[PDB]
């Protein structure tokens, strides 16, 4: 599923991401835009053999099991394929664990390089929330 901007903002708000660990909703929409272009089915392989999955490009090196990342962890206790669903529940719940692990949203490289320090409120401007 390719979400619209305001559609995704509303879904993330319903799932409790607005101001989660102090990160306003616009931060999460901005991260999703540049990680996946709002596409739940996005995948990308990393140099070390791990793979990033879904709307927030969560990495099989630490967070999910895809059966092909030897020596990795599965800290969200899910198969990585669950992060590609049109229902974003699994991605949101795993992202909550990630952002709580000490480094905040700096875990998302695209957030750090393209959202951090910008006017992220623009990403939810005009949306009915
Ligand atoms: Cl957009
Ligand atoms: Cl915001
Ligand atoms: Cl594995
Ligand atoms: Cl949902
Ligand atoms: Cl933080
Ligand atoms: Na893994």
């Amino acid at each position: 599923k390719v979400f619209g901007r305001c559609e995704l903002a509303a879904a993330m708000k319903r799932h409790g991401l607005d101001n989660y660990r102090g990160y306003s909703l616009g931060n999460w929409v901005c991260a999703a835009k540049f990680e996946s272009n709002f596409n739940t089915q996005a995948t990308n392989r990393n140099t070390d053999g791990s793979t990033d999955y879904g709307i927030l490009q969560i990495n099989s090196r630490w967070w999910c099991n895809d059966g092909r990342t030897p020596g990795s962890r599965n800290l969200c206790n899910i198969p990585c394929s669950a992060l590609l669903s049109s229902d974003i529940t699994a991605s949101v719940n795993c992202a909550k664990k990630i952002v709580s692990d000490g480094n905040g949203m700096n875990a998302w490289v695209a957030w750090r390089n393209r959202c951090k320090g910008t006017d992220v409120q623009a990403w939810i401007r005009g949306c009915r929330l």
